[PDB]
């Protein structure tokens, strides 16, 4: 998209001092990581799954099961989510340029909240951070328990750590921004 | 072979009663049955045993674990093992006869019966070891169509898929079967010997 600039300099120029240090956290380190490096890491994930079986369809539900959301596409959803709640104030406060007060902390709530939520669902559906060379499936109709084997584990281990611990960042700065308002008024 | 009348006449010709009996179902019913029809049941047992897996070499491992001794070999070293004890007898008759003509049924005298009486009690003990190995190795007298396999290298369980379990099932039947009613015409015999001398 070639109008990245305006958008993103839109939010830059209504936000505060830690706003614009969230803003640059947000885009280079997870949009452009994402993009450029964890996209095609991905690409190969069904196509090189590799089962020790002769069962016709055991490949796809043992894929299914131990795989029921791309770690990417669950990455582009929380994106998504963690972004119109900073986009939306930032149209409110063009168009006033009081009230901001109540829209300004439900966003930064609002954010903590996604933030949390999707971190939740990584860890208790990929039960950790570790993606493992080897899994057992017994779904049907595959026979008895059959092995699998995961294409490239250990590089979607260290992308995942890394996206982690930036989602980590982003719950400690809005944390922040909520300490830094709350004195202001009630404190 | 071409001397077979040669040896199943002389046998024959050296037996009691029911030991002529004896000899039909021996040859008739399970030498027949295992050369005619049994050996060529189980000429595909490996060829077409298959394995539900693309694990190299667990087919072989798990043929191996579920059949360490065919059927039909089981059945032909148990054949050897209880016509010695016949043949054997039955040469020593020969000679026996032999020594009187040099001075047609059969009559235990002298020092026939220490041989015959145990000819016949090894046959039994013979038939009935083999009867029991069947038994314990194969748990039992039916073929099943899947086996269940866990051997290295096989990942986990395999399903595997034996070649004509049900045909192999009803020779097995028979085979057991005819067994039992030589084991009981056998002791018969010992039946008839124990009433004249000891009883």
């Amino acid at each position: 998209w070639g109008t990245l600039q305006t958008i993103l300099g839109g939010v830059n120029k209504h936000s505060t001092s830690i706003g614009k240090i969230w803003l640059t956290v947000l885009f280079i380190f997870r949009i452009m990581i994402l993009v450029v490096a964890a996209k095609e890491v991905w690409g190969d994930e069904q196509a090189d799954f590799v089962c020790n079986t002769l069962q016709p369809g055991c490949k796809n539900v043992c894929y299914d099961h131990y795989f029921p959301i791309s770690h990417i596409r669950l990455w582009a959803l929380q994106l998504i989510f963690v972004s119109t709640p900073a986009l939306l104030v930032a149209m409110h406060v063009a168009y006033r340029r009081g009230s901001l007060w109540w829209t300004y902390t439900s966003s930064i709530f609002f954010r903590v909240i996604f933030e949390a939520a999707f971190m939740y669902v990584f860890y208790v559906m990929y039960d950790g951070f570790s993606m493992q060379r080897l899994v057992k499936c017994n779904a049907w109709p595959c026979p008895n328990t059959v092995d699998c084997f995961v294409s490239r584990p250990t590089e979607k281990t260290v992308f995942t750590v890394f996206m982690i611990a930036v989602s980590g960042i982003c719950i400690l700065l809005n944390v922040t921004e909520l300490c830094y308002l709350l004195i202001r008024y009630c404190s």
